[PDB]
């Protein structure tokens, strides 16, 4: 697929420390059309369950629609194109040959543009999937980074080297947001990163991207994105059908943060 | 309610060829707490059903959320405060006294931000409604208007006096979306206004608002907004759960746009 020039490939030295949770992201099609972003997460009893984070706005919001819908896993250029040249640019040679097909929803809610799905298929080992842990706690972080597909193109990863903000979208008043600010010439995101995850630096799981004013070419505090929170998505609209809690802590152990599951 | 100075009360002159169209358009709650715009729509069979636009992102999607709404008519300031002063920028005298509970949805789609909701009460005449007509036409205007209700307060008007364009959403590639921009000292769209109509020249509905850049500091390019389309909304997902046309023109007449139609008719 094509992507901004901007973006940085996984398989670039930007990646060396996100080798587990890059294996966590999937890009997926609704109703045959490549769509947006999803990433598989862990829950507290650490068994494997595929439980599937993605944007509210992309729509799998229905049994149907969700039924249909085909996940392709490792999906990015075998190289690393250099980030801001024309071969970023360009048509990548990503393979989306491992993929299945089929989920359930569990849980949708608007407020913090969330849906978690639940995938039919049991985890392939051959796949090599990482389950992703997250942290739901009420707080900024001083860094973040990215992991997503751009266009529903190749896997790329963008950092942000400074604080996170509390705010609702778009920077209104609201708590249901991470703003995550990207560095100047650094990768951003795109129509079709939504639903991907935004990583603590301890590679938890904070939010799924909204949207935001980023691109390639923009600038100052514009080259930034909000990402649904998993702290309010955890309570979402106060009903299993509608919220994080009862699937990610199924068992109520009550965990404020967890850490990621190899498929090893 | 408190929203930006830049905003224009619906009773202010700016209104004078608009007092039909401002009576669709209403504030709502969800789950008791003031929460979106919407607004009334005509259908090709004169009918007076309570069919009421609105965003998809607002979350009026399921039975449960759809029941306990509340929907509130004729909320605006009484007077016209001078736009840009801090008259405007204050707190509102606007009721919230007509108001009326329930609805079931009708449809949703995402990709073009809709959902068409029908309240459960019948119109009260009392309320002087209105249904706006549609144009599901494949094109731009010349200008719009938007009637809206900015951080779920005081009803307001917004003029565009330029071209509108068609694209995705944020002006991506695209075209389930119009993008409408706002004059230099005009009103614009706040959170709140979310599935405000956008209204045709003629009067007719041409989508409802998702969201955009503008605000009353916004500037160009940015103060400006995007709107899902009723020509995208027609078909939606394909099927009448996420489309409008089974509900907007039930008949099948086949109508490209409609007029109103007036609670004294
Ligand atoms: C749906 C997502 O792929 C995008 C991500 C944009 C990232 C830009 N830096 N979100 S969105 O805001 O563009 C959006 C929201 C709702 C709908 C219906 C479409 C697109
Ligand atoms: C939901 C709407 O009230 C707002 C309107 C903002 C208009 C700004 N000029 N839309 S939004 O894009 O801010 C938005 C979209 C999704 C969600 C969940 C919240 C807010
Ligand atoms: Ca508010
Ligand atoms: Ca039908
Ligand atoms: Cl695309
Ligand atoms: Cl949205």
């Amino acid at each position: 697929g094509v992507s901004g020039s901007c973006n940085i490939d996984v398989v670039c030295p930007e990646g060396n420390g996100h080798r587990d949770v890059i294996r966590s992201v999937a890009a997926y099609s609704k109703q045959g059309t490549m769509w947006c972003t999803g990433s598989l997460v862990n829950n507290s009893a650490n068994d494997k369950k595929m439980y599937f984070l993605t944007a509210n706005h992309c729509g799998m919001t229905t049994a149907a629609i969700a039924s249909s819908m085909v996940v392709y896993w490792n999906y990015q250029n075998s190289t690393c194109r250099a980030p801001g040249s024309s071969s970023s640019g360009a048509n990548g040679d990503g393979s989306l040959a491992q993929s299945q097909t089929g989920a359930v929803v569990r849980a949708t809610n608007a407020a913090s543009d969330f849906t978690l799905l639940e995938l039919n298929t049991a985890a392939n080992p051959a796949y090599n999937l990482f389950w992703a842990g997250w942290d739901r706690r009420d707080q900024n972080f001083a860094g973040a980074t990215a992991i997503h597909h751009p266009n529903v193109a190749e896997k790329r990863i963008s950092h942000s080297t400074v604080a996170t903000e509390i705010s609702g979208y778009n920077g209104a008043t609201g708590t249901s947001h991470l703003h995550v600010f990207w560095q100047a010439s650094g990768g951003v995101t795109e129509p079709g990163s939504s639903g991907s995850p935004i990583y603590s630096p301890e590679k938890r799981v904070l939010g799924q991207l909204h949207g935001g004013p980023s691109s390639c070419s923009a600038t100052g505090a514009d080259r930034s994105d909000y990402y649904g929170r998993v702290f309010t998505s955890w309570t979402g609209g106060g009903t299993s059908a509608t919220r994080l809690s009862d699937w990610l802590d199924a068992a109520g152990t009550g965990a404020q943060f967890i850490d990621g599951l190899d498929s090893t």
